[PDB]
C-alpha cells in the first residue's frame, strides 16, 4: 500500500439534497431517506425526568430558539411537554443512554421531528451544537437569511467526548480584551464543544482582576499592556458576568493568577512585594522569566491569600490556576516551597490547584492538584504521574499563538509554526505516557494579538483542529477527512462573522 502526507493546495486555499457540517466528528452519523423541514410554526419541546430538570432544559431550549430565530427570522418558542407536535424539535433526558456519559447524546431526525436524547442537560447542550451543524449553512448567520429552505436530512447520530477536559485559554494580560470580546470567544468555542475556558488574568505587563483588599493592582497594575496601550481590567461583577455567560454554555471558567513568576504587574503596584520596598517600573516588552514574588517573606503569602480569598468568592469552579511557569528568578528550593505554600492556601479556600509544569514537582502538591503540561518532554509530569495527578496537555500543536507559517503577519514561533494540519495531527498520548490525561487545552497567548480580528485569525481554523483532538477518538481521526470537512464548513465560519485565516494547507 501507498501513503503520503499533505502539501499546500495547488492554486491556493479552498477556504479562500443537503450538506451538514459536523465538527468535531461524532461517534456515528448515518443518513436515511427524507428530510425534516424547519418552518415558522416550529416549537421546541423539552422534557426531563423531573420538574427541576425540565426547567433546566427549558433554558437550553430558549438558547437554541434564540440562535434559530436570528437566522430564520422565525419566533420559535419553547414548551414544557413530552408530547411534541409534527415539525417540532424535542429535547429530552428521559431514557438517556448511560454509556454516553454526561456530555453524550443521541440525535435522531425524522421527517416529522428532531429528537435529541441525552443523560443530562449538559449533553442536550452539546447535542444542540451538532443540531445547528445539520441545518444548512446560513443558520449560523446573526441576521435573517432568505431563500434557504431550512432542512435537515433524515439522520441518526450518537456521540460522546473522548476527553473530559477540552479547553481554551485566553491571555488577557499581554493585551486586554473587553467583556464583550471574551464572551464572543467563549460563545464561538462552545459551538465546537469546547467545555473549559482558562483566563490568564495576570502577567508581567498587566493585572486584569479587581482585588478589593489591594486596589492598586488595578489603579496601577491594569493601566498598561504589551506595546503601551491603555490596558484595562474586569471588575468582580464583570468577572461574575463572564462566569455566568460561560455557565449557560456548560463551560467551566478557571481563573489563573500566575505565581511566583510572571508577576511584574503586581510588583509594579505594591513596593512592599519587592525586597527593596520600591515599586517596579511597568513593563510593556515581551520578555519572560525575570520576575518573582519574594518566596520567603510573609507579606507574599498574605498577598496571595487575599487574592485567592477574593477570587474564590467569585469563581465557582473547584479549580484555581496558580501558574508556576518560567520562574527563572526563583531558586528550585524556593519554588518548591512557594508552590506548596500557595497550594495549601488555595486548598483552605476550597479550591484545587492547576499549575504549569514544573509545578507538579512541588512537595506541597496533592493528588487533587492538576498539571498543565506545556513542555511535553520525556521527563515532564514524572512527579504528577507518581502522585496520581490529572494532566492537561498543551503541546506545540495546541499553542495557537504560533504563526501558521514563516510569513504569518502575527504570532510567535518559539515552538515552530503551527498550521491547521499540525493543530490536527497529534494525540494527547503523544505528549505524555503513563498518565491520567484529563484532556487538552488550546492556549492563545497574546504578545502579538491586539484586536478581535487577530484572535479570530489565529483561533480559526486552528482551534477546530484542537477541538476535534479533544472530542473525537483517535481511531476516527484522519487529516484527509477533516481537511475536506473543513472546506465544507468554511461558509459557516464566514456566516458567524469569524475573520479566520484561509489556510493554504486546507
Ligand atoms: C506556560 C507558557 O506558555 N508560558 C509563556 C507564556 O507566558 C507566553 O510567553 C507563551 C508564548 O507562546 O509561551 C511562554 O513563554
Amino acid at each position: 500500500h501507498h501513503h503520503h502526507s499533505s502539501g499546500l493546495v495547488p492554486r491556493g486555499s479552498h477556504m479562500a439534497t443537503s450538506q451538514p457540517s459536523i465538527l468535531p466528528k461524532p461517534v456515528s452519523y448515518t443518513v436515511g431517506s427524507g428530510q425534516f423541514v424547519l418552518t415558522k410554526n416550529a416549537s421546541i419541546f423539552v422534557a426531563g425526568n423531573n420538574v427541576g430538570e425540565t426547567d433546566e432544559l427549558f433554558n437550553i431550549g430558549q438558547a437554541l430558539a434564540k440562535k434559530l430565530n436570528a437566522s430564520t427570522g422565525y419566533t420559535i418558542s419553547v414548551v414544557k411537554s413530552n408530547q411534541p407536535t409534527a415539525g417540532s424539535i424535542y429535547l429530552t433526558t428521559v431514557g438517556g443512554n448511560a454509556a454516553l456519559g454526561n456530555e453524550g447524546y443521541d440525535l435522531i431526525t425524522t421527517s416529522n421531528q428532531v429528537t435529541l436524547t441525552a443523560n443530562k442537560p449538559e449533553g442536550v447542550f452539546r447535542g444542540n451544537q451538532t443540531l445547528l451543524q445539520l441545518l444548512p449553512a446560513g443558520i449560523e448567520k446573526n441576521t435573517v437569511v432568505s431563500g434557504v429552505q431550512w432542512v435537515i436530512p433524515h439522520s441518526n447520530i450518537s456521540d460522546k467526548p473522548e476527553y473530559e477536559y477540552r479547553g481554551l485559554m485566553l491571555d488577557v494580560a499581554r493585551h486586554f480584551f473587553t467583556v464583550d470580546e471574551v464572551k464572543r470567544q467563549i460563545d464561538l468555542a462552545s459551538q465546537y464543544k469546547i467545555n473549559k475556558f482558562h483566563m490568564h488574568l495576570s502577567d508581567d505587563q498587566g493585572w486584569r482582576i479587581e482585588i478589593k483588599s489591594w486596589p492598586d493592582l488595578i489603579e496601577i497594575g491594569s493601566k498598561g499592556q504589551v506595546g503601551g496601550g491603555p490596558g484595562g481590567y474586569y471588575t468582580q461583577e464583570q468577572f461574575k458576568d463572564i462566569v455566568s455567560y460561560a455557565a449557560e454554555r456548560y463551560i467551566e471558567v478557571i481563573p489563573e493568577i500566575d505565581m511566583p513568576g510572571h508577576t511584574n504587574a503586581a510588583l509594579a503596584s505594591y513596593g512592599e512585594l519587592n525586597p527593596d520596598g520600591k515599586r517596579k517600573a511597568m513593563r510593556t516588552d515581551t520578555a519572560v522569566g525575570y520576575s518573582t514574588l519574594m518566596p520567603r517573606a510573609e507579606i507574599t503569602y498574605q498577598f496571595v491569600e487575599d487574592v485567592i480569598s477574593e477570587l474564590a468568592a467569585i469563581s465557582p469552579s473547584p479549580y484555581i490556576h496558580l501558574g508556576g511557569d518560567e520562574s527563572n528568578a526563583t531558586s528550585a528550593a524556593d519554588y518548591d516551597y512557594f508552590f506548596g505554600r500557595v497550594t495549601a492556601i488555595a486548598n483552605s479556600y476550597g479550591k484545587k490547584v492547576v499549575g504549569w509544569d514544573p509545578s507538579d514537582t512541588s512537595s506541597g502538591a496533592t493528588s487533587d492538584s492538576v498539571l498543565q503540561n506545556w513542555t511535553c518532554s520525556a521527563s515532564t509530569g514524572t512527579a504528577a504521574k507518581a502522585k496520581g495527578m490529572k494532566v492537561i496537555v498543551s503541546p506545540a500543536n495546541a499553542y495557537l499563538d504560533m504563526k501558521y507559517y514563516s510569513d504569518s503577519p502575527i504570532g510567535l514561533q518559539w515552538r515552530g509554526f503551527v498550521n491547521t494540519n499540525r493543530a490536527y495531527n497529534w494525540d494527547p498520548t503523544d505528549c505524555i505516557k503513563g498518565a491520567n490525561i484529563y484532556g487538552v487545552e488550546s492556549t492563545l497567548w497574546t504578545e502579538t494579538f491586539v484586536t478581535q480580528d487577530h484572535l479570530d485569525y489565529m483561533l480559526y481554523p486552528k482551534l477546530l483542529s484542537n477541538a476535534e483532538v479533544g472530542w473525537t477518538a483517535r481511531g476516527d481521526r484522519n487529516w484527509d477527512d477533516f481537511k475536506e470537512r473543513l472546506i465544507e464548513h468554511t461558509p459557516r465560519l464566514q456566516n458567524k462573522g469569524i475573520k479566520f485565516f484561509a489556510d493554504p494547507i486546507v
